C-alpha cells in the first residue's frame, strides 16, 4: 500500500548510507527512524542486548532535549550522526573498530550538542552565564552536552545500556566523554596535532592512537556540511550564520566583546566558508586520507568544489558591494 | 515526558503476555506495536535477522489486507497472534520448539485469516463464488488467506524472510500453509483424532507429532476467546452472531441453504457457546494439558466458568421465553 511516514521506505534505508543523504526531507520522527534503524543495521541493539522499544523512548527523549535554534538543533544532531554512519560504511570501520567503539562513536554523535543554548562558549565565559560559572570557564557547553546525555541515560526507561555490565558502562561512559568534550573547536589546533603526531606512524592496536582517530572522526562529522551537495549543504550556512548574528546582536546589546566571523557588519556566507573550508575543514580531512583512501574521493572532491563556489561566489558579493559604496 | 502510543509502555508489555491481555483496548496502531515486540521478544528477529524496518512494513501490509468484517478482521488476527504469544510463554514453547517453528507458528497465526470476505465456505461453494471455483471447493478461504499470505511476502519491501536461506524458507513456508489449512473447522474431528492417536506415547522427536502439536496449538488460540476474562471474551460473540447472521440473510435473500447456527431465529449468545465451549473448546484444551499441566489452570479454569456462566444464562433465556406465553 502507502505506509505512514515512521515507516522509511528501501531506497531511503539504502541512501541513509551515503554522505549525499538530503537530510533536510525530513520530519522529527523520520529522524528517529533513520537512528533507530542505524542502531540495528550496525548489530549494536544486537550485541549489547539494546531493549528494542527502549532505543526509541531514549530518542525520543534525546530529541526532546534539543532546542529549537537554527543552528544547533536536533536536525544537527541527526546529520553527525548520519555522517557517522556514512563513514562506518565508506570506511569500513568495523573493521579497524570493536562494537564497543561503535556504539561510543554513534551514541556519542547524537547527544553532542544536547539542550544547545545557542550562544557559543565565549559568550558563555564571557557574560558570566549559569553554565560559565557551573564548569569554571572550561568547555562549558560540551561539558554541559554530556552532564545531559546521562542525566537522560539515568532515567531507566530511556536506559539503552541498562542490559551492559558496569564495567562496559564505565567505558562507553569514559570515550562518550572524550568524544564530547573533543568537539569544542577551541581544542582543534591541538587535537590536530595530537592526531598528526601520531600519524607518523599510526597504530590500530595503539589505545591512544585509536582514541585520537576517534576524536577526529566525530569532529569530522560534527562540521561536515559542506561535504555534502550543494544544494543540501547550503542552506547549513545560513542557519549558522542566523544563530551567529543573534549572539553577536545581543554581545553588542551588552557591552561584550563580538567576533568579525559572526559580526552582520563583517562577514558574509562566502567568507564565513572559504577560511573554514580551506584552513579547517580540508586540512583536517586531507590527513584522514592517509588512513583511509576512500575518503578523499567521497568527502575532500566535495570539499574542493565547495571551496571553489565560494570563492566565485564572493567576487560577486564584492562586485555588487562596491556599487553600493560611495 | 509522554511518547506516543505505538511506544508500548513497560506495564503493556508485560499484560502482553498473558491470555488475560484486554485487547479492546488498543487501536491498529498500538496492536502493530504489540505484535512488532513480540517478534522481538522472541529472537525472532535475531536468529533470523528480520530487519525491523521491514518487519513494520509487512505488518503494516498484512493490516492492511483485512477486512472491516464484523468478526473476522484485524483485532481477529491480533488476538490469536497475542493467544499464540501467551501460550510460547505459559507453556515454555521455546524449550521444545525451534526459533523456525516458533516463527511457523507466529507468522501463521498473523496470516490465517488474511483477506477474508466474511461469509465462511459453505457459502462459497453454494453460491458457487470466484473463491470456490478458484479451489474446486476444497477449503477455498483457507486456501485464500495462505496465498495473499503468501502474495504479501513476495513484495521485496514486505519479505521479513529476505535474509533465511531458501532452503528454511521453503520449511518456514510449508508450515505456515499446513497451520493456515488447518484452522478448517471442516477439518476439525480429523484432527482432533491424528493427535489424540498419536498423544497416547507423544513423542517430541517425531516429526509427525510436533506437525499435529502445532496444529493444535494454532487451533486453540483460533478460537481461545472463551479463555480471556468474560468483559473481553462477550463482546466477540456478538461480533461472530453479526457475522453469521449477515451471511445468513443473505444466503435466504438468495434462496441459499441456511446453516441451523447462523439462523437468526434459532441462534442466541447462550446456547452457541454452550455447545461450543462443551464439545469443541474445552475437549480440544483437555488434551493438550496431558503435554502441558500449567493449560489446565490458566485456560481450562476460565473455559468452565464461562460454560457455566451461559448455562446460567440459558436458564435464565428459557425462563423468560416461557413467562411469555403462560
Ligand atoms: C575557534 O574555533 C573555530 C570556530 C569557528 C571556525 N570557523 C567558523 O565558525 C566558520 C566561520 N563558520 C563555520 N562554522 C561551522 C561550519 C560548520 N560548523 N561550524 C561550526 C559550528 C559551531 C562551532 C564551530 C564551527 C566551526 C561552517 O561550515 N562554517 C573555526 C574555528
Ligand atoms: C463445523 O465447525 C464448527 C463450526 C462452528 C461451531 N460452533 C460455532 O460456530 C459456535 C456456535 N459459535 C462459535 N464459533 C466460534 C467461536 C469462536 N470461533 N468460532 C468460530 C469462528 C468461525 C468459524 C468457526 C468457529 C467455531 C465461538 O466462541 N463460538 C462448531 C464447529
Ligand atoms: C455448532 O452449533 C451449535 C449446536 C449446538 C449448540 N449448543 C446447543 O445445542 C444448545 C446448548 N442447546 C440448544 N441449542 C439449540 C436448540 C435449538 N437450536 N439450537 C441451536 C443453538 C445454537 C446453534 C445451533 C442450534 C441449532 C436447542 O433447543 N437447544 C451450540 C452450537
Ligand atoms: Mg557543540
Ligand atoms: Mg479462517
Ligand atoms: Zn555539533
Ligand atoms: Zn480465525
Amino acid at each position: 500500500p502507502t505506509y505512514p511516514k515512521y515507516l522509511l521506505s528501501p531506497e531511503t534505508i539504502e541512501a541513509l548510507r551515503k554522505p549525499t543523504f538530503d537530510v533536510w526531507l525530513w520530519e522529527p520522527n523520520e529522524m528517529l527512524s533513520c537512528l533507530e534503524h542505524m542502531y540495528h543495521d550496525l548489530g549494536l541493539v544486537r550485541d549489547f542486548s539494546i531493549n528494542p522499544v527502549t532505543l526509541r523512548r531514549w530518542l525520543f527523549c534525546v530529541h526532546d532535549n534539543y532546542r529549537n535554534n537554527p543552528f544547533h538543533n536536533f536536525r544537527h544532531c541527526f546529520c553527525v550522526a548520519q555522517m557517522m554512519y556514512s563513514m562506518v560504511w565508506l570506511c569500513s570501520l568495523q573493521e579497524k573498530f570493536s562494537q564497543t567503539d561503535i556504539l561510543i562513536l554513534m551514541t556519542a554523535a547524537i547527544c553532542h550538542d544536547l539542550d544547545h543554548p545557542g550562544y557559543n562558549n565565549t559568550y558563555q565565559i564571557n557574560a558570566r552565564t549559569e553554565l560559565a560559572v557551573r564548569y569554571n570557564d572550561i568547555s562549558p557547553l560540551e561539558n554541559h552536552h554530556c552532564a545531559v546525555a546521562f542525566q537522560i541515560l539515568a532515567e531507566p526507561e530511556c536506559n539503552i545500556f541498562s542490559n551492559i555490565p558496569p564495567d562496559g558502562f564505565k567505558q562507553i561512559r569514559q570515550g562518550m566523554i572524550t568524544l564530547i568534550l573533543a568537539t569544542d573547536m577551541a581544542r582543534h589546533a591541538e587535537i590536530m596535532d595530537s592526531f598528526k603526531e601520531k600519524m607518523e606512524n599510526f597504530d590500530y592496536s595503539n589505545e591512544e592512537h585509536m582514541t585520537l582517530l576517534k576524536m577526529i572522526l566525530i569532529k569530522c562529522c560534527d562540521i561536515s556540511n559542506e561535504v555534502r551537495p550543494m544544494e543540501v549543504a547550503e542552506p547549513w550556512v545560513d542557519c549558522l550564520l542566523e544563530e551567529y548574528f543573534m549572539q553577536s546582536d545581543r554581545e553588542k546589546s551588552e557591552g561584550l566583546p563580538v567576533a568579525p566571523f559572526m559580526d552582520r557588519d563583517k562577514v558574509t556566507k562566502a567568507t564565513a566558508q572559504i577560511g573554514f573550508i580551506k584552513f579547517v575543514l580540508i586540512p583536517m580531512f586531507e590527513t584522514v586520507t592517509k588512513l583511509f583512501p576512500m575518503v578523499e574521493e567521497i568527502m575532500l572532491q566535495p570539499l574542493w568544489e565547495s571551496r571553489d563556489r565560494y570563492e566565485e561566489l564572493k567576487r560577486i558579493d564584492d562586485a555588487m558591494k562596491e556599487l553600493q559604496k560611495k
